[PDB]
């Protein structure tokens, strides 16, 4: 009724290997998903993959693998993949499911109803052995980029989709809505895009060319375009018609992608929205590259590759999604490299926080009786609680890098403030004194704590359990001073973030 927060990251072609790329992207969606549930919105967060096409059938004919068995086994990829990285989403939506062929159908009901769907011939280069066409652009030296063989001029009755009927409306919607396109770079590159005809595009297939995937409701002698099946997910996972998840989250839509795949979510489906009566979505936060360590796009043939699993290996979930999160200014080509991990994580976590928590435990259990001692205002300190409402908006305009420096300068204003005072010192001729200063350490990590829980879920709770705090949280919490208790602390806590 008041808050609610839906987030969406692109479904994956399901046959493809996870890479940095998607890991990134879904991250960050994580991130904005757990962020909002923190601070008390109704959260959806879906994500899914892509399994339709003749790409994929043939896949699965190659292994020799009927084709709802081989997508069913590679989507599974995608899903640990997400475990692996701690990804807390609310779907997985897959394009077999019977729920999206019934939205699909419907939809392609409405459009054609509209009249916006016409019979017609596609004709142009096409490659035989691939059984599709290729446009010149992406043709290799003219010739397939798969069989690297050339290719002949064919044509193919297909239904097409009139997309240009709409563009002036999509155009004059994103001129009165600055905000839409969310990164401004890519606003400008949209409306760039909507200056020049965008024609009608093919929206079906014969079955005889392509038979996995779904019917048009109106001829079940074609099957509907990857292209317009795959977009409709993010209706399809709601239930769209009559599903109460649809009438709750779509009217906060908020879709991440990586620029590669900005024309299809920025032009294909606000056209495809209109077209059949949906409400556009409210954000579309387009993400750059994440470049390999010499500046270059990442690719095999560089042998700058990047893998994340590797370093989530070798570092940790928590440490690479921090990274990602604080290195990459969300929508700017940025480049990654196991060595940035490795600074990042020696010095912000090894280091700023981790070493923070060991000395403040030692000392509790110096200079407090191993507890935290009573509560006591917070004076230097008390700024803390003023960081939440700081960073609501910088998360909300996806600067999630500037969030996180933020919390972490905190951080280091509270090693700043014990080096400053010296409770060891403090002790000596005043022990009251140094309890007082303890507590505000301790109450200034819950703080922090809870302010970085969306970026390293695990690690912000084992740090709570290290001091004995309440573990789980709400970012209100965060707001008020005074809340950790005097109660005592584990007798032992492993090191937080262990040296690599
Ligand atoms: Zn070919």
């Amino acid at each position: 009724m008041e808050k609610v927060f839906y987030v969406t990251t692109p479904i994956y072609y399901v046959n493809a290997e996870p890479h940095l790329g998607h890991a990134y992207t879904t991250v960050v969606a994580d991130f904005l998903a757990r962020w909002h549930r923190l601070d008390g919105y109704r959260t959806f967060f879906l994500t899914g993959t892509d399994e339709h096409g003749e790409t994929v059938y043939r896949a699965a004919q190659a292994a020799g693998e009927d084709p709802k068995a081989f997508v069913d086994r590679v989507s599974g990829r995608f899903k640990r993949a997400w475990d692996l990285l701690g990804i807390a989403y609310d779907d997985f939506i897959r394009t077999t499911e019977e729920r999206h062929k019934k939205v699909v159908q419907l939809v392609l009901k409405k459009v054609y109803e509209a009249g916006d769907i016409y019979y017609g011939e596609y004709e142009g280069l096409y490659c035989v052995s691939c059984e599709r066409f290729y446009t010149e652009k992406e043709l290799v030296e003219g010739l397939c980029p798969i069989h690297g063989r050339p290719v002949e001029r064919r044509k193919e009755g297909n239904y097409f989709f009139r997309m240009e009927k709409y563009r002036p409306w999509l155009q004059e919607y994103i001129q009165e809505n600055p905000d839409l396109i969310r990164p401004e770079g890519y606003r400008n590159e949209v409306l760039a895009m909507l200056a020049e005809p965008i024609g009608d595009l093919s929206i079906s297939r014969p079955k005889s060319r392509v038979p996995w995937g779904i019917p048009l409701p109106w001829d079940e002698n074609h099957v509907t375009a990857v292209w317009f099946d795959a977009l409709l997910n993010y209706v399809s996972a709601l239930d769209y018609p009559e599903g109460e998840a649809y009438r709750t989250f779509w009217p906060h839509a908020w879709h991440l992608i990586g620029k590669d795949i900005l024309k299809p979510h920025a032009v294909f489906w606000p056209t495809m929205l209109k077209a059949a009566g949906i409400p556009m979505y409210r954000h579309l936060n387009v993400g750059g590259f994440l470049l390999g360590p010499d500046g270059r796009k990442m690719s095999k043939t560089l042998g700058n590759v990047v893998d994340p699993f590797a370093l989530l290996e070798k570092y940790g979930r928590d440490a690479l999604r921090y990274y990602l999160l604080r290195e990459i200014p969300y929508g700017q080509d940025t480049p990654v490299s196991e060595e940035a991990l490795r600074t990042r994580y020696e010095a912000d976590l090894a280091d700023d926080l981790g070493n923070l928590v060991q000395r403040t435990r030692a000392m509790l259990f110096r200079f407090a009786e191993g507890r935290i001692p009573e509560p006591v205002a917070g004076e230097e300190l008390a700024e803390g609680t003023g960081l939440a409402g700081r960073l609501r908006p910088l998360v909300r305009e996806l600067k999630f890098h500037v969030a996180l420096e933020e919390a972490m300068a905190y951080v280091k204003a509270l090693n700043r403030y014990i080096n400053e005072k010296k409770p060891w010192e403090l002790f000596k001729k005043e022990p009251e004194e140094a309890r007082a200063v303890l507590y505000r350490v301790v109450e200034g990590l819950r703080i922090a704590s809870i302010l970085l829980t969306p970026a390293m879920p695990d690690k912000m709770a084992e740090l709570r359990r290290a001091l004995g705090l309440k573990e789980e949280v709400r970012l209100e919490e965060a707001e008020r001073w005074g809340l950790a208790e005097p109660r005592p602390i584990p007798e032992e806590a492993p090191v937080l973030f262990p040296k690599k």
